[PDB]
């Protein structure tokens, strides 16, 4: 584990600032909320302080603080985001919108007193005015995605990528390919993770009281893709219980089958093939494949002996 | 072996009587010939003693003495038919002609002096008037079939079934599904067999000197299915019955194991290795190796497809 992990034991208040320029359109956004890393829960409201948002709100969702992800106990040595605190880290992204323009972003995430703050710059270029983005054709919703993470040892951080699918109004999808890197601000030791991912569920809503153009954003974030030793041990013990049952119930049967069949080494493969064929001609399912496997095994045991 | 087995060491003379009713048409048939169980050979001539046979001769072939089957030496303890002699046995059949009527038959087969006699009653119902049986559309020939035999421990006899394929003159086929049971008449000890079959070749011809409506029937009958390659069909059927149990009993558990384990393609082999290690730490036997293979198989399916 790390020391920064300790800053996230409770609910942490969050502030966000963003300056944006997409195809020459400028805009600013301010955000507030709270993060609860213990339960991988994130609550945010954003207001555009410069008028109407010039791009659809959903395209800013990935841009609008992965240090709040819930890491299971067996994966806590892979939480780079919290290990880099409180000094913080820099988050850089390039987002390619298929058949359209791209965003580039730079963001500083660090503590300021008790508050986690995220200052962001965004420059978008090459967007078609008829396109999904500037044409405002995206639906006000969000799908779940996996955020895949790798260590970037030469840069003392992590490399990240994922592919967002934005629902479009006619029923189609607009892809946004995210390439991301996160670099520590402090000179202290951070944690480099094994490959894993963040599983992310997001929800977009409105504040009925809010006069400005805005977005209410709720996110659930959980680390996964690494399975602990306890689960592997557990599956192993299940298989053993199952294997002992299979053995007690069927071993002598498979043995007498081979006794009657009297295979030699020269006819084993042939016998096996023909047997597999009349078994499977009434159908194939998982258990039948397993019976054929146990038969194959006993067949090999049988020819190997003698 | 048995004592009744010794009644068949040489050539045995055969008499057959049949009284029949199909859809109200009555008729009688008398038959004579010889059986030589030593070489699995059977030679019979039948005369309709009431005029023209109201049904095609091929449909009566199976009804017209399996104690003449050649049982190979390594299988003679599986010969229920001969173990029941001379006291004899009762053979009952229901024969379903697909898309047509059925035959019901009862037959007593026993020695009387030096002669093996077979007395039979046959009743057919629900036969279509223009159909293949009453329309006399079967060809005068016969295919080879296997007669599948299993013990019937509560009835102290055997259960038997098979499916005959009758060639029809227009080029189609008429299936005749046989269900059969054999019950000892005497109180002597009979042989109850393991599962096996009789391979039956038949030929139908005429006597050029016979003016009455008649059939000459030659049959070759040999038992197999106990040892060697002839066991392959049964082993497949066993595996299918077993595979289906394994599937009913464990398919869902293996699925919930893989879902919880969340293997990726990149960690699949490692997870598998670790799983194998905690399984085998309590021991190895055949059933445990089978369970591991079953897990491995479903695992390769899960990752290879995603
Ligand atoms: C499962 As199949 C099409 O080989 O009977």
């Amino acid at each position: 584990m790390s020391k920064g992990e300790e800053l996230f034991t409770g609910v942490v208040p969050i502030l966000v600032e963003l300056d944006g320029d997409v195809n020459g359109h400028k805009f600013s956004v301010s955000g507030e909320g709270e993060g609860d890393a213990t339960y991988g829960k994130l609550t945010l409201k954003f207001i555009c302080t410069t008028g109407k948002l010039p791009v659809p709100w959903p395209t800013l969702v990935t841009t609008f603080v992965q240090c709040f992800a819930r890491y299971p106990d067996h994966m806590k040595q892979h939480d780079f985001f919290k290990s880099a605190m409180p000094e913080g880290y820099v988050q850089e992204r390039t987002i390619f919108f298929k058949d359209d323009g791209n965003y580039k972003t730079r963001a500083e995430v660090k503590f300021e007193g008790d508050t986690l703050v995220n200052r962001i710059e965004l420059k978008g270029i090459d967007f078609k005015e008829d396109g999904n983005i500037l044409g405002h054709k995206l639906e006000y919703n969000y799908n779940s995605h996996n955020v895949y993470i790798m260590a970037d040892k030469q840069k003392n951080g992590i490399k990240v990528n994922f592919k967002i699918r934005h629902n479009i109004e006619d029923g189609s999808v607009q892809l946004a390919d995210h390439y991301q890197q996160n670099t520590p601000i402090g000179d202290g030791p951070v944690l480099l993770p094994d490959n894993h991912y963040l599983s992310t569920q997001s929800n977009l809503s409105k504040d009925p009281n809010e006069k400005r153009d805005h977005m209410v954003l709720l996110e659930f974030v959980t680390a996964a893709g690494i399975t602990g030793s306890s689960t592997m041990g557990q599956v192993g013990r299940q298989l053993a219980i199952i294997g002992d049952d299979i053995n007690r119930r069927y071993d002598s049967e498979f043995q007498t089958m081979l006794q009657h069949l009297q295979p030699t080494a020269e006819n084993a493969y042939e016998y096996f093939t023909k047997i597999a064929t009349s078994l499977f001609e009434s159908g194939i399912n998982w258990g039948r494949v397993v019976a054929l496997l146990g038969f194959g095994y006993r067949l090999a045991l049988h020819v190997y002996q003698h």
